[PDB]
């Protein structure tokens, strides 16, 4: 886990975080374009603690659409390094790139979400986070699920009520992430209180079909919003759905 910083070439400031900046560079063990996250007051042993609780978290995952945790230099300064996703956040590339991406393109991102969101059901790891702004993008064929942060109007009805996180409540997430995608990254119940959605949901109100979303698609979402959650699919399912959903848009 431990990288030298001799194979570590810094390069251009990417973006800001909570500890530092965050910058892209090249590792070679052949050759790797990656992320480096910085942090300034890491002398400080509480702040330490914060920063590299991310890479003790991450280093227990293996997905291909799953952020890739590099490595961490642990010698002062101390940096994460993380593998680079180029394209950066989903819901940028989704708004700017929104007339040149077809509805095959957004029903892969979500499949490949749920190929994510399976693998980390099967290690029996709860998100808590599922939302456009937590994904990256790759390439214009492949994003990746990470955790870059309360949510209420992505939040199940027995997280908002009695803060519960289970797989079940990261199904309802999942639903309104896919909601997300087809709407290009325009977020949900747009122009709607925080505490107006808590009643709506209890009412049976739901997010809107999205133009030129394929009604089978609309009907998994609503699987993901059952008020109960013994009543929501799992991943598994979600997964194969998602890629019948995919082969009947590319056999047109
Ligand atoms: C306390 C704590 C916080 C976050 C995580 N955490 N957990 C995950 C899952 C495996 C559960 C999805 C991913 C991350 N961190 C992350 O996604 N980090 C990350 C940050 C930046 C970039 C990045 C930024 C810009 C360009 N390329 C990559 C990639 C990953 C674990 C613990």
């Amino acid at each position: 886990y431990e990288i030298q910083r001799e194979r570590i070439e810094l390069g251009r400031c990417i973006g800001e975080g909570q500890f530092g900046d965050v910058h892209q560079g090249i590792y070679m063990s052949p050759a790797l374009a990656v992320a480096i996250k910085t942090c300034k007051n890491c002398t400080s042993d509480s702040v330490r603690e914060k920063f590299l609780q991310e890479a003790l978290t991450m280093r227990q995952f293996d997905h291909p659409h799953i952020v890739k945790l590099i490595g961490v230099i642990t010698e002062n300064p101390v940096w994460i390094i993380m593998e680079l996703c180029t394209l950066g956040e989903l819901r940028s590339f989704l708004q700017v790139r929104k007339y040149s991406l077809d509805l095959a393109s957004l029903i892969l991102y979500a499949y490949q979400l749920s190929t994510a969101l399976a693998y980390l059901e099967s290690k029996r790891f709860v998100h808590r986070d599922i939302a456009a702004r937590n994904v990256l993008v790759s390439s214009n064929d492949c994003v990746k699920l990470g955790d870059f942060g309360l949510p209420i109007k992505w939040m199940a009805p027995e997280s908002i009520n009695f803060r519960r996180f289970t797989s079940a409540s990261d199904v309802w997430m999942f639903g309104v992430c896919m909601w997300e995608i087809l709407m290009h990254g325009v977020k949900p119940f747009q122009g709607v209180k925080n505490n107006d959605v808590i009643g709506r949901i209890e009412n049976g109100e739901r997010l809107p079909m999205p133009p030129n979303c394929p009604p089978t698609l609309y009907s998994l979402m609503t699987k993901c919003w059952a008020y109960d959650p013994s009543r929501r699919p799992r991943f598994t399912e979600l997964k194969a759905q998602l890629s019948t959903i995919l082969e009947e848009e590319k056999a047109q």
